[PDB]
Formats: C-alpha cells, sequence, structure tokens
C-alpha cells in the first residue's frame, strides 16, 4: 500500500517506542510475531482552564494559575499480520512541561488508552502493551518529566474509548483486574529502574502532606476537577474511596528532580484534526462504519484509518 502504517511520518517518540517493542519481539523469537509500527499522529498545544468554583476560590486570590498549558499527543501501534497492517493499540496523552505552572509542572497524564485484541501471537499481547507503556514512561523520564498519572477505569459495557465496535469476545476487564494489570506494568518498570515508585492518589497526597485542593494536579477531563467543583477534608474522603483507580507514578525523585534543565521535545507539532482527542475518530468510524470487531473488519478499518491519516485535509 502506498498508504501503509510504516509510511506515516516518523517521530522520535514513535521510533523510540517501536524500537523497544520490536527488540522485545526479537528476544522472544516467536514465529507468529510481525513487525510493530508506532506512529504519533497528532500533537497540538492546548490549555486546561480552572473551573468556576476553583477559580473563585484560588485563582482570583492569586493562589493558583488560571489555566495550564499542555501538549496533547495521539499515538497508535500497528502489527503487520499477513503483510497487512492491523491497528491494535491507541493512546492519547497530556504532557505538561517545564514552563507549566505548579501543580502541573513536568507531569504526563494518560487521557485514554484502548486496544483491539488481534495481536499475534496472543501469548505476547499483554507483554507488548506493557512494553509500549513502559517505553512511554522511559521516554518522558529521559526528557525530564518527573511524574506520570494513570486513571484505571475500564469502559462501561458498549462504550468504546478509542476504537469503534470491539470484538464481542474481547472481554472487558473488571476494575480489580485492570488495576492489577497496571501494577504488573509498573512493577516491571520499577525493576528496570524507569519508575522510582508509585502510589495511589490518597497515599500520595498523605505522604505529600497536601492540605489544599490547589495542590492537586489539574488535568483536562480528569475526575478530580469535577469533584472539586461539587465540593464547592470531604475531598480526602473521596480520594480514599476512589484511590485504587488513580496511580501517581514517580519517574525522577529527590534532589535530581529540582536541578533539571528545561524540557526540550525534539518532535514538531502535528496538526491532524481527526486525532485531536478521541471523539473525532469515533465519529468518523461510527459514520463510515469502521468497526474493529473481527480480524478482517479491523484490517479493513485500519486501512481506511490509514488512508484518512495520509490524505487529511
Ligand atoms: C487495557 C487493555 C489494553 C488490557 O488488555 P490485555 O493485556 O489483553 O489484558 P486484559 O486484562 O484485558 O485480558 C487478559 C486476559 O484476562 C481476560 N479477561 C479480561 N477481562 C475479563 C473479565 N471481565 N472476566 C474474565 N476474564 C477477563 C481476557 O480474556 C484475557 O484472557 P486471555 O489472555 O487468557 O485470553 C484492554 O483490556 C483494553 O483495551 N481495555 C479497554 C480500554 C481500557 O480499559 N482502558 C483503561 C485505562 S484508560
Ligand atoms: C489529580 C490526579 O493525580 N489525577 C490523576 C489522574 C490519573 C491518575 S492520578
Amino acid at each position: 500500500s502506498k498508504f501503509s502504517a510504516k509510511r506515516l511520518p516518523s517521530t522520535r517518540l514513535g521510533t523510540f517506542l517501536e524500537n523497544r517493542v520490536n527488540d522485545f519481539l526479537r528476544r522472544q523469537n516467536h514465529p507468529e510475531s510481525g513487525e510493530v509500527t508506532v506512529r504519533v499522529v497528532h500533537a497540538s498545544d492546548k490549555t486546561v482552564e480552572v473551573k468556576p468554583g476553583m477559580k473563585a476560590r484560588f485563582v482570583d486570590s492569586g493562589e493558583m494559575a488560571e489555566s495550564f498549558p499542555y501538549r496533547t499527543k495521539a499515538l497508535f501501534a500497528f502489527e503487520e499480520i499477513d503483510g497487512v497492517d492491523l491497528c491494535f493499540f491507541g493512546m492519547h496523552v497530556q504532557e505538561y512541561g517545564s514552563d507549566c505552572p505548579p501543580p502541573n509542572q513536568r507531569r504526563v497524564y494518560i487521557s485514554y488508552l484502548d486496544s483491539v485484541h488481534f495481536f499475534r501471537p496472543k501469548c505476547l499481547r499483554t507483554a507488548v502493551y506493557h512494553e509500549i507503556l513502559i517505553g512511554y514512561l522511559e521516554y518522558v523520564k529521559k526528557l525530564g518529566y518527573t511524574t506520570g498519572h494513570i486513571w484505571a477505569c475500564p469502559p462501561s459495557e458498549g462504550d468504546d474509548y478509542i476504537f469503534h465496535c470491539h470484538p464481542p469476545d474481547q472481554k472487558i476487564p473488571k476494575p480489580k483486574r485492570l488495576q492489577e494489570w497496571f501494577k504488573k506494568m509498573l512493577d516491571k518498570a520499577v525493576s528496570e529502574r524507569i519508575v522510582h515508585d508509585y502510589k495511589d492518589i490518597f497515599k500520595q497526597a498523605t505522604e505529600d502532606r497536601l492540605t489544599s485542593a490547589k495542590e492537586l494536579p489539574y488535568f483536562e477531563g480528569d475526575f478530580w476537577p469535577n469533584v472539586l467543583e461539587e465540593s464547592i477534608q470531604k475531598l480526602y474522603a473521596t480520594m480514599e474511596k476512589h484511590k485504587e483507580v488513580f496511580f501517581v507514578i514517580r519517574l525522577i525523585a529527590g534532589p535530581a528532580a529540582n536541578s533539571l534543565p528545561p524540557i526540550v521535545d525534539p518532535d514538531p507539532l502535528i496538526p491532524c484534526d481527526l486525532m485531536d482527542g478521541r471523539d473525532a475518530f469515533l465519529t468518523l468510524a461510527r459514520d463510515k462504519h469502521l468497526e474493529f470487531s473481527s480480524l478482517r473488519r479491523a484490517q479493513w478499518s485500519t486501512m481506511c484509518m490509514l488512508v484518512e491519516l495520509h490524505t487529511q485535509s
């Protein structure tokens, strides 16, 4: 195909992730594995605005920035199966750099991740997802982001985070399973000296000696900004109750976290309105019936998705 995944423009981030995954695959040496291609298909500058209640309380008094700048990225992984691309993994992230005001400085937030379970061989699928995620943490660490933030909430039945119409026998993990799955990924990263340690949001706030909501990171679309608006101590109660779902991941700790030079992202902006957050691709897939429910349909949908990405106005 003149519209292959591999022909999508390369990025340092995508190159870094795909090389990590394919090196994992070379080590495993399984006869059914096919080459993985990771492409960043959207990167744009955004700002998240403090909502009214929090603004009135902390912004207007000069205690908190009014908004926080970030870059959003969308990336996708593809495996070559039978000389045909298959998109099997996607993620959108929010990256708050070194000039972003506290509390958000040098943090990354994983907005959404999703998958379609046709990776071959099946016995390496989870392992490959973990390699992608560990790579992403490794990469942002190298650039100088200090902390990663992951929300482990599975989609409710019939809801698709990124890919329209999942396979009917692709089970959706319960929250306990997904939380353990993230722990498994983070433990591997700990072993590899990528992650220093990780904590749920309640344990984090406690160890941080947080006493004011103005000190919690404030991300676009996250649970916490909405919780904070309703509130306007009871907050600490709500952090305890939902603590299992919210991982705070320390990449760089202690003194080496405060002497850092500015973060320099070597990758350019990538305008792609189709991939500016998850809604537009779901809308396109719903309208054009790009389903991901069987290997065959997913390959066809992948091919259509690729054509769109290559031919974007
Ligand atoms: C998160 C995700 C990528 C992990 O996929 P994965 O590595 O294959 O891990 P899962 O936990 O889904 O599946 C592993 C195994 O547990 C099984 N399993 C999953 N959910 C299950 C359930 N509710 N009951 C019983 N078994 C289940 C799977 O069938 C699979 O079994 P197998 O590999 O022996 O066939 C995938 O579940 C997914 O795309 N989920 C939807 C998106 C999402 O939850 N995003 C979360 C954070 S934004
Ligand atoms: C405020 C906060 O830490 N939000 C989080 C989002 C995801 C994991 S932790």
